[PDB]
């Protein structure tokens, strides 16, 4: 089984984007936003089918873990009174795309953060989501301000209540940030990658998982910069006198195959431990075009992965195995199915 | 000839720190500065010999191409009236190295920037350093706010004056952040890597090139996460509808050999043309230690390109044909010395 890790609703019903302009326009109108419209399933099932499912059937995977529109999570203006009906309105789409299609996607949701809020309501909203919705992960923005890291570290106490709540339900996050409005950074080509950076550092100069010694973080995109420079990160768990980081990370952290060439994923599988890669393609997201260079999708990860010349015991780990283990909900589902 | 286009003077004589120190704590109040110190030729001899130069000896290169310290760089707060006599004062040390060591050393000038200030300054000290004092190159900082990329694109007409003044002094400028006064945000990990891909993607949303087809621009650390994700950068191009990498910013944009592992060296020898790149290896820098993976120096990078099945063009090309070509004012300085 190929279980593909990072993957968002990107095309949407029309309504949808068409309400959350509403509610962006109303509320910087100091109005109420107007009733969220109805959407039916055979929208819904026109949205998915015509592209997410389409491409799993070709590419050959059995099921992507779903979660709602990245850029759009966008958690900027203005505040928890946008953050929270936006959030809960997704992760319903979420839902009810996994009702129409449940042994194909399965649900992580993004959390109602914004930068003037502590992480309340998003422990709610985790909750709602795993408990009542059956979902089996969430994403994480390090920096809801979106563009000039102004929120605390990863290792803050800021953090930990919203990490209990993670422990205690056994469910990862992926640490993901949402559309920029920096003008100086593009948001899927930059933006993403720094936070990842980022964010791996963060953890390398704390410790973490000595409070919460099960936490799971997946970085995504192949982790930023951190496999290519994977010496540079081992040196400086030296200079900063540091465990060693197959000990102080590596069992809490994996790392996505949204990397998005042949080079990028010979240099992942060389570089990070076969269980720390989790395959992802994050398919009809930040690069849709094919390669004029290869003839096939730059999203098409798989391929690369194909392409590696592995044992199949890597393989059954990177397309099926790893996620199972990091997402402990997902694998109690699967074997519930007896697969 | 082996020359080492990325390097600092950051083992300093003790009052230079020390001055810096008393500097920032006078303008903790309404001080002018404290007194400059005296440096000597033989305690400046001493570091460069107990250092740099022997590295150099035992790693076998002939040049370095030097440039201030680039963590103590970093002007915080405040204002044009630290970041000017500090740069000067940095820029000075450099310079004084090359007097002592003109064989080995070549100079490249930090420039004094500041968050609420344009490049009036800085074309100033450029200018006094190429024209006065010599210098070949300077370090162009992208975000001297330290930390929060509050500062315009690097395609922005706020840069134009001073690329102007780089276009005719014929000197070309290595994108380099500083300190970083982020808590979310480690220097040498994070900043450094995050801000290399960041400015790489600002050029690929416009067209600087176009108005400056001279301009060149070096991109640190193996243009921090930009080969290891090229397909996506590749791809976003045509999700910008923009012209081609090769065509929009490879005649312009080189990276350095300064990402610290074998497998790094050999993704960046594989999917950058041989003509951009340029051998570094920020020597006694971020990263001091010895590898317990290999025995050999982490920053010892000439061990990598050695390493590579190249040819003997290919390896002229990194080691000198590179870097003579987007510092003509070295190579007229070396033509002029037959070599
Ligand atoms: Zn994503
Ligand atoms: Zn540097």
């Amino acid at each position: 089984m190929i279980i593909d890790c990072h993957g968002h609703y990107t095309v949407l019903p029309k309504a949808h984007d068409e309400w959350r302009e509403q509610q962006k326009a109303a509320f910087k109108a100091g109005q109420p936003a107007p009733p969220y419209p109805e959407i039916s399933d055979d929208e819904i099932r026109e949205t998915i089918e015509a592209n997410q499912l389409r491409l799993i059937k070709e590419r050959g995977a059995d099921m992507t873990i779903f979660s709602p529109r990245a850029s759009a999570m966008a958690p900027h203006v203005g505040d928890q009174s946008v953050a929270v009906p936006w959030a809960q309105a997704c992760n319903n789409l979420i839902a009810r795309v996994v009702d129409l299609f449940p042994e194909t996607f399965a649900g992580v949701c993004m959390l109602p953060q914004s930068p003037e809020a502590d992480m309340t309501s998003s422990i709610a909203e985790l909750e709602r989501c795993v408990n009542e919705l059956g979902f089996i992960g969430c994403n994480l923005n390090p920096d809801p301000g979106g563009g000039h890291f102004k929120h605390p570290p990863l290792t803050d106490r800021f953090w930990y209540p919203f990490y209990e709540k993670m422990v205690e339900l056994d469910v990862p996050a992926m640490i993901h940030v949402s559309g920029s409005c920096n003008p100086a950074m593009h948001a899927t080509g930059a933006y993403y990658l720094a936070a990842d950076t980022i964010a791996f550092m963060q953890l390398l100069q704390g410790n973490l998982f000595a409070d919460f010694p099960t936490l799971r973080f997946i970085i995504p995109h192949g982790g930023g910069a951190v496999p290519y420079h994977w010496g540079r990160f081992r040196g400086l768990a030296d200079m900063l006198k540091q465990p060693s980081l197959d000990t102080l990370l590596m069992n809490n952290v994996f790392f996505d195959t949204c990397v998005y060439h042949q080079p990028g994923i010979n240099l992942l599988a060389d570089v990070i431990d076969n269980k720390n890669i989790l395959f992802g393609s994050e398919m009809v997201g930040a690069v849709r075009g094919i390669d004029p260079t290869t003839g096939h999708y730059f999203d098409d990860t798989k391929r690369y992965i194909d392409a590696l010349d592995i044992s199949d015991q890597e393989r059954h780990a990177i397309f099926e195995g790893n996620t199972r283990r990091v997402f402990p909900r997902l694998d109690a589902k699967l074997k519930a199915r007896g697969l």
